[PDB]
RNA sequence: GGCCCCAUCGUCUAGCGGUUAGGACGCGGCCCUCUCAAGGCCGAAACGGGGGUUCGAUUCCCCCUGGGGUCACCA
């Protein structure tokens, strides 16, 4: 059938170029009815950072997506950790090694890096070392390096699924280390090892990767195994156009969750990153993406991740997907956060409501309507202003208002009308300065609902500090 | 620099020989309105260049230019 895989290498934050392609792979193999894999592939220990394989797990799972196997759901081609797999790659190197197409090389990386500055490349000079004494050198321990031992001269013909056959001239391919002299694998070695007996049929991967995929070609060949199909996505950009990084954009997704954004509409967002609905939709379900994902609609361009758009569709799930109460819900983390509390769940609901259609991100919620939970808010300096230019015709509402028994919406909507009226004032004349008075600020939501908002007696009490 | 991939508004894109080249973000204007938003309407904004194929290129081919990727005992 069809088998994918996503495969993270714990060296730092949750990255969205691993979300988008998880994305790809997730959705080609249920569209398929297939198995969707995670590897975690950590074979280099220098780059390694501990913590970093949980942090990328969580992220996926947090993003919506689910695998069939992988380190914490299990699976019957384990161990899908790379660093518990190292005596099958070792194995498999001195297979290659007795087939005749691999070599033992024991340059020091001093000599490497003097024969690369005189020819630019390694010029397989190990391959001229006897066989016998090659293996007699490993068994005394001389440490070494197992390389992919290319067949010169030659050609080697790779297929992408989206763009055609390529065909590299031998030459162009390096006799690539398969096993470094600590023994473990380099990548090329282990991706091939573990794509094979983990079954995957299917690989759709950063076009990062297509330079590389002969040399992949060449180890199945080597091997004796089908090549599985392969789809190279394009890479994810910064501004700029180049290959998005972490100094030129956020590439965490730890910190896309902190800012706030919700995972439905970052994965809605994603994609968007070379792929298209029919007619045209943008928002859709992680249900109804799979359902209508086809090869046909991947555009190969390079996509600029653009925050902006992100942030204008994050506010279109908080505001037309998600229901009022799932915003409540989600809300309540940043408020936390903000050292804020909340009275009530129908007092929460309500204040999510008002602000609906005013914040992008969950984190912008506590910040634009702090003074809905706190005493403790800013007065800006144009709300100040508007407060005193207000005082008088305020504190000549107040008593009407201390009067007004029925504390509603309809009802203050009236006695507030009525009041500029019989002053031939325009009730911004009134409202402005009065919103001013209960939020500190001059942008906020209409000034009936934040009045009925907080109840008489909190309303007023904040009223007299103003007056005061 | 060698090799490889890519090419429609500023950005994400629709288009698979004939369209007024469409949508979305962002930008501008208007409407709504107690502020700010949200929403609605309108608008400005693209086929990189040169050859060919063809009755007819945004679309098929070549070159160029442009952009990107890749050349580790990193992934
Ligand atoms: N560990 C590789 C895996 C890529 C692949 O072959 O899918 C990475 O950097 O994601
Ligand atoms: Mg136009």
């Amino acid at each position: 059938m069809v088998v994918t895989r996503i495969a993270p290498s714990p060296t730092g934050d949750p990255h969205v170029g691993t979300a988008y392609i998880a994305l790809f792979n997730y959705a080609w193999a249920r569209r398929n009815g297939g198995r969707f894999i995670v590897r975690i592939e950590d074979t280099d220990r220098a780059r390694y950072v501990p913590g970093a394989e949980e942090r990328i797990l969580a992220a996926l799972k947090w993003l919506g997506l689910s695998y069939d196997e992988g380190p914490d759901v299990g699976g019957p081609h384990g161990p899908y950790r790379q660093s518990e797999r190292l005596p099958l790659y070792q194995k498999y190197a001195e297979e290659l090694l007795k087939r005749g197409w691999a070599y033992r090389a024991f340059e020091t990386p001093e000599e490497l890096e003097q024969i690369r500055k005189e020819k630019g490349g390694y010029d397989g000079r190990a391959r001229n070392i006897p066989p016998e004494e090659a293996e007699e050198r490993a068994r005394r321990g001389e440490p070494h390096v197992i390389r992919l031992k290319v067949p010169r001269p030659g050609t080697t013909e790779v297929k992408d699924e989206l763009r055609g056959v390529v065909v590299y001239d031998n030459q162009e391919i390096p006799d690539v280390v398969l096993l470094k002299s600590d023994g473990y694998p380099t990548y090329h070695l282990a991706n091939v090892v573990d794509d094979h007996l983990m079954g995957v049929t299917d690989v759709i991967r950063a076009e990062e990767w297509l330079v590389s995929t002969p040399i992949h070609v060449l180890l199945y060949r080597a091997f004796g195994w089908e090549a599985p199909r392969f789809y190279h996505m394009p890479l994810l950009r910064n501004p700029d156009k180049t290959k998005i990084s972490k100094r030129k954009s956020h590439t965490s997704l730890d910190w896309y969750k902190a800012e706030g954004f919700l995972p439905e509409a970052l994965r809605n967002y994603l994609c968007l990153m070379g792929f298209s609905m029919p007619d045209g939709r943008e928002i859709f379900t992680l249900e109804e993406f799979i359902q209508a994902f086809t090869w046909e609609r991947v555009s190969l361009g390079g996509p600029v991740f653009d925050l902006e758009k992100l942030r204008w569709m994050n506010g279109k799930y908080i505001r037309e997907v998600l229901s009022l109460e799932e915003v409540a819900e989600r809300v309540k983390p940043f408020l936390r956060e903000a050292g804020l509390s909340w009275e009530s769940e129908a007092y929460l609901r309500r204040a999510v409501e008002l602000m609906r259609p005013r914040f992008d991100t969950l984190k912008e919620f506590p910040e634009k309507a702090r003074y809905l939970f706190t005493e403790d808010y800013p007065v800006s300096e144009k709300a100040q202003r508007k407060l005193e230019e207000g005082l008088p015709l305020l504190k000549e509402l107040y008593p009407r208002l201390r009067a007004q028994e029925e504390w509603t919406e309809a009802a203050l909507e009236a006695l507030l009308r009525g009041f500029a009226a019989e002053k031939g004032v325009k009730l911004g004349q009134v409202a402005q300065p009065l919103r001013a008075a209960l939020t500190g600020s001059l942008e906020t939501p209409g000034l009936f609902e934040i009045l009925a908002l907080l109840g008489k007696e909190r309303a007023l009490r904040r009223l007299e500090r103003a007056l005061a």
